């Protein structure tokens, strides 16, 4: 079964970039998952996915103002950050699921490179979460 994690961000802009963070914590401990680093230009990623045809797509960013994980093949639920590229997604994959992590905006604000501890933390809580999902698609 074909899962793909997309990870959106940018590192050079501090805790934005949580999601790239994410991305190489699966690529460690979770083999079956093809990571795809789209960092700040995620389109440049859409290539390898019409072709891969994955069967589930996490789509990962950072969320500035925690964890939001959503299943965007639920209608009603895409009706109520990505919006162009998450309904691009949608039309190669139906199981296409946001996992949001919030992150602190003064943390995002800066040339920075590096994750704040808080950051760093709600890394591994999303880890967490895909190995939950990953679970599930069995």
């Amino acid at each position: 079964l074909k899962k793909v994690l997309l990870c959106v961000g940018n590192e050079l802009r501090g805790d934005d970039g949580v999601a790239i963070a994410l991305g190489r914590l699966v690529e460690e401990q979770m083999p079956e998952w093809s990571v795809f680093f789209g960092y700040d230009t995620p389109e440049s990623e859409f290539g390898k996915l019409r072709e891969l045809a994955p069967d589930v797509i996490v789509v990962a960013d950072a969320m500035s103002g925690e964890i939001e994980f959503l299943d965007l093949s639920d209608e009603r639920t895409y009706l109520y950050p990505t919006p162009i590229l998450i309904s691009y997604l949608r039309g190669i994959c139906s199981k296409t699921i946001f996992l949001g992590i919030s992150v602190l905006l003064e943390n995002v604000l800066h040339f920075s490179e590096g994750l704040s501890q808080g950051a760093s933390d709600s890394a591994f809580v999303a880890l967490g979460r895909i190995k939950e999902l990953d679970g599930m698609l069995k």
